[PDB]
Protein backbone atom coordinates (compact mmCIF):
# COMPACT_ATOMS: atom_id res chain seq x y z
CA UNK A 1 0.00 0.00 0.00
CA UNK A 2 3.20 1.58 -0.51
CA UNK A 3 2.20 2.71 -4.19
CA UNK A 4 -0.66 5.02 -3.25
CA UNK A 5 -0.91 8.37 -1.69
CA UNK A 6 -1.91 8.79 2.31
CA UNK A 7 -5.43 10.14 1.74
CA UNK A 8 -6.10 9.35 5.53
CA UNK A 9 -4.96 12.57 7.28
CA UNK A 10 -7.77 14.51 9.29
CA UNK A 11 -8.47 16.44 6.54
CA UNK A 12 -8.07 16.26 2.54
CA UNK A 13 -7.04 19.43 2.02
CA UNK A 14 -7.47 22.95 0.08
CA UNK A 15 -9.77 23.93 -3.06
CA UNK A 16 -9.00 26.82 -4.44
CA UNK A 17 -10.96 27.96 -7.40
CA UNK A 18 -10.03 30.94 -8.87
CA UNK A 19 -12.92 32.37 -11.18
CA UNK A 20 -11.76 34.64 -14.11
CA UNK A 21 -14.75 35.41 -16.39
CA UNK A 22 -14.27 38.87 -15.82
CA UNK A 23 -18.09 29.28 -15.66
CA UNK A 24 -20.15 29.99 -12.85
CA UNK A 25 -22.41 26.76 -13.27
CA UNK A 26 -18.82 25.44 -13.41
CA UNK A 27 -17.63 27.07 -10.22
CA UNK A 28 -20.76 26.07 -8.06
CA UNK A 29 -20.48 22.61 -9.75
CA UNK A 30 -16.25 22.07 -8.70
CA UNK A 31 -17.58 23.33 -5.43
CA UNK A 32 -20.55 20.61 -4.57
CA UNK A 33 -18.27 18.02 -6.05
CA UNK A 34 -15.14 18.86 -4.02
CA UNK A 35 -17.59 19.51 -0.96
CA UNK A 36 -18.12 15.66 -1.27
CA UNK A 37 -15.19 14.47 -1.00
CA UNK A 38 -14.65 16.68 2.22
CA UNK A 39 -12.34 19.03 0.61
CA UNK A 40 -11.91 22.85 2.80
CA UNK A 41 -13.41 24.70 -1.04
CA UNK A 42 -12.51 28.57 -1.51
CA UNK A 43 -14.42 30.35 -4.62
CA UNK A 44 -12.49 33.31 -5.76
CA UNK A 45 -13.56 35.77 -8.33
CA UNK A 46 -12.36 37.91 -10.89
CA UNK A 47 -8.37 38.42 -9.50
CA UNK A 48 -5.82 40.25 -10.71
CA UNK A 49 -2.31 38.93 -11.38
CA UNK A 50 -1.01 40.35 -8.16
CA UNK A 51 -3.79 38.98 -6.42
CA UNK A 52 -3.43 35.80 -7.77
CA UNK A 53 0.30 35.34 -6.88
CA UNK A 54 -0.40 36.77 -3.25
CA UNK A 55 -3.03 34.20 -2.44
CA UNK A 56 -0.81 30.87 -3.79
CA UNK A 57 1.60 32.42 -1.64
CA UNK A 58 0.12 33.07 1.74
CA UNK A 59 -1.37 29.67 1.12
CA UNK A 60 1.60 28.36 1.13
CA UNK A 61 2.80 29.59 4.30
CA UNK A 62 -0.50 27.74 5.86
CA UNK A 63 -0.47 24.76 7.88
CA UNK A 64 -1.18 22.11 5.67
CA UNK A 65 0.07 19.22 8.44
CA UNK A 66 -3.18 18.20 8.63
CA UNK A 67 -4.08 18.08 5.53
CA UNK A 68 -4.24 15.15 2.60
CA UNK A 69 -3.29 17.22 -0.98
CA UNK A 70 -4.35 20.22 -2.18
CA UNK A 71 -5.94 21.28 -5.56
CA UNK A 72 -6.13 24.39 -7.88
CA UNK A 73 -8.82 25.14 -9.98
CA UNK A 74 -8.36 28.44 -12.52
CA UNK A 75 -10.89 29.15 -15.11
CA UNK A 76 -10.02 31.97 -17.70
CA UNK A 77 -3.65 31.37 -17.34
CA UNK A 78 -4.67 34.74 -17.80
CA UNK A 79 -6.15 37.06 -14.70
CA UNK A 80 -7.99 40.20 -14.99
CA UNK A 81 -5.03 42.41 -14.58
CA UNK A 82 -2.56 40.15 -17.18
CA UNK A 83 -0.82 37.46 -17.93
CA UNK A 84 0.60 35.35 -15.06
CA UNK A 85 3.30 32.55 -15.58
CA UNK A 86 2.09 29.25 -14.34
CA UNK A 87 5.38 28.71 -12.43
CA UNK A 88 5.37 31.94 -10.46
CA UNK A 89 2.53 29.99 -8.81
CA UNK A 90 3.81 26.45 -8.50
CA UNK A 91 6.99 27.87 -6.74
CA UNK A 92 5.11 28.32 -3.70
CA UNK A 93 4.03 24.62 -2.97
CA UNK A 94 7.44 23.05 -4.80
CA UNK A 95 8.79 20.19 -2.35
CA UNK A 96 10.94 22.54 -0.42
CA UNK A 97 9.59 25.75 -0.42
CA UNK A 98 6.44 24.22 0.82
CA UNK A 99 7.57 21.58 3.82
CA UNK A 100 3.96 20.98 4.95
CA UNK A 101 2.44 19.52 1.49
CA UNK A 102 6.33 17.82 0.68
CA UNK A 103 4.95 14.33 -0.54
CA UNK A 104 1.47 15.00 -0.41
CA UNK A 105 -0.35 15.78 -4.34
CA UNK A 106 -0.88 19.09 -5.40
CA UNK A 107 -3.48 19.22 -8.33
CA UNK A 108 -4.08 22.16 -10.70
CA UNK A 109 -7.41 21.95 -12.68
CA UNK A 110 -6.97 24.66 -16.16
CA UNK A 111 -9.92 25.70 -17.82
CA UNK A 112 -8.34 28.08 -20.57
CA UNK A 113 6.06 29.48 -21.79
CA UNK A 114 7.05 25.88 -20.45
CA UNK A 115 5.64 24.21 -17.76
CA UNK A 116 7.14 23.47 -14.00
CA UNK A 117 8.17 19.95 -14.01
CA UNK A 118 8.13 19.46 -10.19
CA UNK A 119 7.36 15.86 -7.75
CA UNK A 120 4.20 15.30 -6.77
CA UNK A 121 2.28 17.96 -9.15
CA UNK A 122 -0.45 17.75 -11.82
CA UNK A 123 -1.53 19.36 -14.22
CA UNK A 124 -5.25 18.35 -16.18
CA UNK A 125 -5.88 21.16 -18.82
CA UNK A 126 -8.22 22.06 -21.61
CA UNK A 127 -8.40 24.66 -24.31
CA UNK A 128 -20.88 25.20 -18.67
CA UNK A 129 -17.55 23.62 -20.11
CA UNK A 130 -17.66 20.20 -21.32
CA UNK A 131 -13.93 19.54 -19.45
CA UNK A 132 -15.11 20.84 -16.05
CA UNK A 133 -19.14 19.23 -16.33
CA UNK A 134 -17.78 15.43 -17.39
CA UNK A 135 -14.56 15.83 -14.94
CA UNK A 136 -17.27 16.85 -11.46
CA UNK A 137 -19.54 13.69 -13.50
CA UNK A 138 -16.61 11.44 -13.00
CA UNK A 139 -15.29 12.87 -9.96
CA UNK A 140 -19.49 12.36 -8.41
CA UNK A 141 -19.47 8.57 -9.90
CA UNK A 142 -15.34 6.93 -9.30
CA UNK A 143 -13.77 8.91 -6.90
CA UNK A 144 -14.52 6.06 -4.60
CA UNK A 145 -13.68 3.48 -7.08
CA UNK A 146 -10.70 4.13 -9.57
CA UNK A 147 -7.55 5.70 -9.13
CA UNK A 148 -7.30 9.60 -10.16
CA UNK A 149 -5.42 8.93 -13.36
CA UNK A 150 -8.29 6.56 -14.71
CA UNK A 151 -10.65 9.24 -13.43
CA UNK A 152 -9.30 12.44 -15.47
CA UNK A 153 -8.61 9.05 -18.52
CA UNK A 154 -12.39 8.72 -18.84
CA UNK A 155 -12.62 12.37 -18.71
CA UNK A 156 -10.57 12.15 -21.93
CA UNK A 157 -12.67 9.61 -23.56
CA UNK A 158 -15.94 11.70 -22.23
CA UNK A 159 -14.86 15.30 -23.89
CA UNK A 160 -13.05 14.05 -27.07
CA UNK A 161 -16.17 12.02 -27.71
CA UNK A 162 -18.21 15.55 -26.71
CA UNK A 163 -16.47 16.53 -29.78
CA UNK A 164 -17.06 13.91 -32.22
CA UNK A 165 -20.56 14.50 -32.14
CA UNK A 166 -9.47 18.87 -29.42
CA UNK A 167 -9.38 17.17 -25.80
CA UNK A 168 -8.04 17.66 -22.00
CA UNK A 169 -4.34 17.13 -20.91
CA UNK A 170 -2.97 15.41 -18.15
CA UNK A 171 0.52 16.75 -16.90
CA UNK A 172 1.33 13.63 -14.49
CA UNK A 173 4.84 13.67 -11.90
CA UNK A 174 2.92 11.89 -8.96
CA UNK A 175 5.26 9.56 -7.63
CA UNK A 176 2.23 7.47 -6.29
CA UNK A 177 -1.66 6.73 -7.13
CA UNK A 178 -4.28 9.03 -5.87
CA UNK A 179 -6.88 7.46 -4.37
CA UNK A 180 -10.41 10.03 -2.94
CA UNK A 181 -10.87 7.75 -0.33
CA UNK A 182 -9.58 5.66 2.51
CA UNK B 1 -16.20 -2.68 -20.99
CA UNK B 2 -14.86 0.19 -23.41
CA UNK B 3 -12.84 1.54 -20.74
CA UNK B 4 -9.49 -0.19 -21.83
CA UNK B 5 -7.41 -0.57 -25.20
CA UNK B 6 -8.67 -3.31 -27.26
CA UNK B 7 -4.92 -5.00 -27.46
CA UNK B 8 -5.91 -8.49 -28.67
CA UNK B 9 -5.37 -7.69 -31.68
CA UNK B 10 -3.17 -10.63 -33.64
CA UNK B 11 -0.27 -8.15 -33.48
CA UNK B 12 0.64 -6.06 -30.17
CA UNK B 13 2.18 -3.37 -32.54
CA UNK B 14 5.64 -1.48 -33.71
CA UNK B 15 8.47 -0.54 -31.45
CA UNK B 16 10.31 1.56 -33.15
CA UNK B 17 14.03 2.65 -31.04
CA UNK B 18 15.83 5.41 -32.43
CA UNK B 19 19.23 5.21 -30.55
CA UNK B 20 21.07 8.59 -31.44
CA UNK B 21 24.25 8.16 -29.38
CA UNK B 22 26.64 9.97 -31.33
CA UNK B 23 28.36 2.61 -23.37
CA UNK B 24 25.30 4.02 -21.31
CA UNK B 25 22.82 4.53 -24.08
CA UNK B 26 23.61 2.02 -25.74
CA UNK B 27 22.60 -0.57 -22.83
CA UNK B 28 19.41 1.61 -22.83
CA UNK B 29 18.36 0.62 -26.83
CA UNK B 30 19.27 -3.16 -25.59
CA UNK B 31 17.82 -3.12 -22.27
CA UNK B 32 14.61 -1.48 -24.26
CA UNK B 33 14.97 -4.14 -27.43
CA UNK B 34 14.83 -7.10 -25.00
CA UNK B 35 11.81 -5.65 -22.88
CA UNK B 36 9.47 -4.44 -25.81
CA UNK B 37 10.35 -8.10 -26.96
CA UNK B 38 8.99 -10.21 -24.65
CA UNK B 39 6.16 -7.88 -24.97
CA UNK B 40 5.77 -9.21 -28.25
CA UNK B 41 5.98 -6.06 -29.97
CA UNK B 42 8.21 -6.01 -33.34
CA UNK B 43 10.96 -3.90 -32.69
CA UNK B 44 12.88 -2.07 -35.23
CA UNK B 45 16.26 -0.12 -34.80
CA UNK B 46 17.95 2.79 -35.66
CA UNK B 47 21.18 4.41 -35.12
CA UNK B 48 22.30 7.99 -35.34
CA UNK B 49 19.29 9.05 -37.47
CA UNK B 50 19.36 12.86 -38.91
CA UNK B 51 16.41 15.06 -37.84
CA UNK B 52 15.12 14.24 -41.61
CA UNK B 53 15.97 10.57 -41.73
CA UNK B 54 13.35 10.15 -38.29
CA UNK B 55 10.61 12.74 -39.69
CA UNK B 56 10.38 10.37 -42.95
CA UNK B 57 10.99 7.12 -40.87
CA UNK B 58 7.54 8.17 -38.91
CA UNK B 59 6.02 9.54 -42.31
CA UNK B 60 6.63 5.41 -43.50
CA UNK B 61 5.53 3.85 -40.58
CA UNK B 62 2.42 5.99 -40.51
CA UNK B 63 1.84 5.01 -44.30
CA UNK B 64 1.65 1.29 -42.89
CA UNK B 65 -1.09 -0.98 -42.51
CA UNK B 66 -1.46 -1.16 -38.45
CA UNK B 67 -4.72 -2.93 -39.13
CA UNK B 68 -3.78 -6.24 -37.45
CA UNK B 69 -1.61 -3.83 -34.83
CA UNK B 70 -2.95 -2.94 -31.16
CA UNK B 71 -0.66 -0.09 -30.85
CA UNK B 72 2.37 1.87 -31.63
CA UNK B 73 5.52 2.36 -29.55
CA UNK B 74 8.36 4.83 -30.54
CA UNK B 75 11.52 5.41 -28.21
CA UNK B 76 13.99 7.94 -28.51
CA UNK B 77 17.18 8.26 -27.60
CA UNK B 78 19.22 11.54 -28.22
CA UNK B 79 21.35 14.22 -26.28
CA UNK B 80 21.86 17.88 -26.43
CA UNK B 81 20.38 21.33 -25.16
CA UNK B 82 17.66 23.50 -26.74
CA UNK B 83 15.13 20.96 -27.84
CA UNK B 84 13.83 17.51 -26.00
CA UNK B 85 14.07 14.71 -29.54
CA UNK B 86 17.60 15.41 -31.13
CA UNK B 87 19.31 14.18 -34.63
CA UNK B 88 22.81 14.07 -35.50
CA UNK B 89 22.31 17.38 -37.62
CA UNK B 90 20.09 19.33 -34.77
CA UNK B 91 16.55 19.33 -33.29
CA UNK B 92 13.49 17.29 -33.96
CA UNK B 93 10.01 19.06 -33.67
CA UNK B 94 7.82 16.78 -32.00
CA UNK B 95 5.12 18.56 -33.77
CA UNK B 96 6.15 17.30 -37.04
CA UNK B 97 6.81 13.19 -36.08
CA UNK B 98 3.25 13.05 -34.42
CA UNK B 99 1.33 14.67 -37.02
CA UNK B 100 1.88 11.72 -39.02
CA UNK B 101 -0.18 9.74 -36.93
CA UNK B 102 -3.24 12.05 -36.28
CA UNK B 103 -6.70 9.84 -36.40
CA UNK B 104 -7.60 11.53 -39.37
CA UNK B 105 -4.18 10.48 -41.27
CA UNK B 106 -3.51 6.93 -39.81
CA UNK B 107 -6.73 5.07 -40.66
CA UNK B 108 -5.14 1.81 -39.00
CA UNK B 109 -4.10 3.42 -35.29
CA UNK B 110 -7.62 5.57 -35.15
CA UNK B 111 -8.66 4.77 -31.64
CA UNK B 112 -5.74 2.73 -30.42
CA UNK B 113 -2.46 3.92 -28.43
CA UNK B 114 0.41 5.90 -29.74
CA UNK B 115 3.61 5.64 -27.45
CA UNK B 116 6.53 7.84 -27.63
CA UNK B 117 9.05 7.23 -25.07
CA UNK B 118 11.50 10.02 -24.90
CA UNK B 119 14.60 10.25 -23.14
CA UNK B 120 16.65 13.82 -23.53
CA UNK B 121 20.34 13.70 -22.23
CA UNK B 122 22.35 16.68 -21.30
CA UNK B 123 5.14 23.09 -27.53
CA UNK B 124 3.45 19.91 -26.65
CA UNK B 125 1.15 18.53 -29.41
CA UNK B 126 -1.87 17.42 -28.09
CA UNK B 127 -3.72 14.70 -30.02
CA UNK B 128 -6.43 11.95 -28.25
CA UNK B 129 -4.85 8.49 -28.04
CA UNK B 130 -1.26 9.70 -27.34
CA UNK B 131 1.32 9.82 -24.84
CA UNK B 132 4.88 10.76 -24.00
CA UNK B 133 6.84 9.78 -21.47
CA UNK B 134 9.18 12.59 -21.51
CA UNK B 135 12.72 12.53 -18.70
CA UNK B 136 15.45 15.09 -18.75
CA UNK B 137 18.49 13.45 -17.23
CA UNK B 138 22.41 14.52 -17.56
CA UNK B 139 27.55 8.00 -21.53
CA UNK B 140 29.52 5.24 -19.77
CA UNK B 141 27.47 3.69 -17.14
CA UNK B 142 27.07 -0.02 -16.59
CA UNK B 143 23.85 0.45 -16.27
CA UNK B 144 22.77 3.51 -18.47
CA UNK B 145 19.63 5.87 -17.82
CA UNK B 146 17.96 6.05 -14.71
CA UNK B 147 14.66 6.76 -16.93
CA UNK B 148 15.00 3.66 -19.20
CA UNK B 149 16.46 1.19 -17.13
CA UNK B 150 13.64 1.99 -14.45
CA UNK B 151 11.50 1.80 -17.08
CA UNK B 152 12.23 -1.36 -18.52
CA UNK B 153 13.00 -2.83 -14.94
CA UNK B 154 8.98 -1.63 -13.92
CA UNK B 155 7.62 -2.90 -17.61
CA UNK B 156 9.55 -6.19 -17.34
CA UNK B 157 7.85 -6.74 -13.09
CA UNK B 158 4.37 -5.17 -13.40
CA UNK B 159 3.17 -5.09 -17.33
CA UNK B 160 1.09 -8.00 -16.28
CA UNK B 161 -0.87 -6.60 -13.72
CA UNK B 162 -0.12 -2.87 -13.47
CA UNK B 163 -1.88 -0.47 -16.19
CA UNK B 164 0.58 1.89 -18.24
CA UNK B 165 0.08 4.93 -16.12
CA UNK B 166 0.63 2.81 -12.96
CA UNK B 167 4.16 1.63 -13.96
CA UNK B 168 5.22 5.16 -15.32
CA UNK B 169 3.82 6.77 -11.99
CA UNK B 170 6.31 3.72 -10.43
CA UNK B 171 9.12 4.85 -12.39
CA UNK B 172 8.67 8.47 -11.73
CA UNK B 173 9.19 7.38 -8.00
CA UNK B 174 12.37 5.80 -8.82
CA UNK B 175 13.85 8.23 -10.69
CA UNK B 176 13.02 11.08 -8.21
CA UNK B 177 14.26 8.76 -5.06
CA UNK B 178 18.00 8.38 -6.87
CA UNK B 179 17.69 12.31 -7.64
CA UNK B 180 17.88 12.79 -3.44
CA UNK B 181 20.80 10.64 -3.58
CA UNK B 182 11.83 14.30 -12.41
CA UNK B 183 10.22 12.26 -15.14
CA UNK B 184 6.86 14.00 -16.92
CA UNK B 185 3.95 12.04 -18.32
CA UNK B 186 1.69 13.72 -20.88
CA UNK B 187 -1.11 11.72 -21.21
CA UNK B 188 -4.06 12.41 -23.76
CA UNK B 189 -5.24 8.64 -23.91
CA UNK B 190 -9.27 7.86 -23.81
CA UNK B 191 -8.93 4.26 -22.47
CA UNK B 192 -6.48 2.18 -19.94
CA UNK B 193 -3.85 0.39 -21.07
CA UNK B 194 -2.88 -3.44 -20.04
CA UNK B 195 -0.14 -4.90 -22.26
CA UNK B 196 -2.33 -8.24 -22.06
CA UNK B 197 -5.22 -10.10 -22.77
Amino acid sequence: ADNSYKMDYPEMGLCIIINNKNTDVDAANLRETFRNLKYEVRNKNDLTREEIVELMRDVSKEDHSKRSSFVCVLLSIFGTNGPVDLKKITNFFRGDRCRSLTGKPKLFIIQAHKIPVEADFLYAYSTGSWFIQSLCAMLKQYADKLEFMHILTRVNRKVATEFESQIPCIVSMLTKELYFYH
